[PDB]
């Protein structure tokens, strides 16, 4: 499908060279950054969407995540479906697991305190996570059947908000360097 949203946020630290490519393609070169999130997807997320992607390049030199990323409002929730990472595997409060698209994911919840949110400024909000137990190989056509995660999260009392914000396949980094090239559809 055609993506209609381009996400390019940085807290201003270091270098983040994000390129909005043709169609659903984008690339990012970063070094000695603070926090940043770059990706392509949809302006309005959906719990029934099936995301396809191909990471032609996934080379983080430190903390970085290759992950489905999005937000909901009422309540404010930042969610993730992490397929690969760099030197640090994200974790939090273990809830259970879910099998989807050939892999097994651990389900975690965490909370952010006085952190920047989608609406600007800072606040406290919950994060929902689905983290693959082992890194998903890149360079191939991958699929993320989001409904599987949404349903699994639901059975653990992890309900998403009613107002859906953007939903993208992103590259997130934290105080690191690296490169990525991803195509989303």
């Amino acid at each position: 499908a055609s993506t209609d949203y381009w996400q390019n946020w940085t807290d201003g630290g270091g270098i983040v060279n994000a390129v909005n490519g043709s169609g659903g393609n984008y690339s990012v070169n970063w070094s000695n950054t603070g926090d940043f999130v770059v990706g392509k997807g949809w302006t309005t997320g959906s719990p029934f969407r099936t995301i396809n992607y191909n990471a032609g390049v996934w080379a983080p030199n430190g903390n970085g995540y290759l992950t489905l990323y999005g937000w909901t409002r009422s309540p404010l929730i930042e969610y993730y479906v992490v397929d690969s990472w760099g030197t640090y595997r994200p974790t939090g409060t273990y809830k259970g697991t879910v099998k989807s698209d050939g892999g097994t994911y651990d389900i975690y919840t965490t909370t952010r305190y006085n952190a920047p949110s989608i609406d600007g400024d800072r606040t406290t909000f919950t994060q929902y996570w689905s983290v693959r137990q082992s890194k998903r190989p890149t360079g191939s056509n991958a699929t993320i059947t989001f409904t599987n995660h949404v349903n699994a999260w639901k059975s653990h009392g992890m309900n998403l908000g009613s107002n859906w914000a953007y939903q993208v396949m992103a590259t997130e980094g934290y105080q690191s360097s690296g490169s990525s090239n991803v195509t989303v559809w």
